[PDB]
């Protein structure tokens, strides 16, 4: 399923912390197997140095197979652990 796959995927690619994460997909009329559109949290020490716009554009330019590869629709917000430690 999509969501232990881009967790597997994402622990590959960017060493998270944590995630909260969402297939919306049971809202469509997609076939069986499918699992069309999805949302997702994260918390990684790969996302300070940044904008919170500037690293969300990296994840959208630059990871756009690895969110996007098996799903053709989905969103993110991505965080860093101080911030989650605290109060989000």
């Amino acid at each position: 399923p999509v969501e232990a796959a881009i967790r597997t995927k994402l622990e590959e690619a960017l060493s998270p912390e944590v995630l909260e994460l969402r297939n919306e997909s049971g809202g469509h009329a997609v076939p069986p197997g499918s699992e069309t559109h999805f949302r997702v949290a994260v918390v990684s020490s790969r996302f300070e140095g940044l904008s919170p716009l500037q690293r969300h554009r990296l994840v959208h330019a630059a990871l756009a197979e690895e969110l996007g590869g098996p799903v053709h629709a989905l969103a993110i917000q991505a965080r860093t652990p101080a911030q989650w430690r605290e109060n989000s």
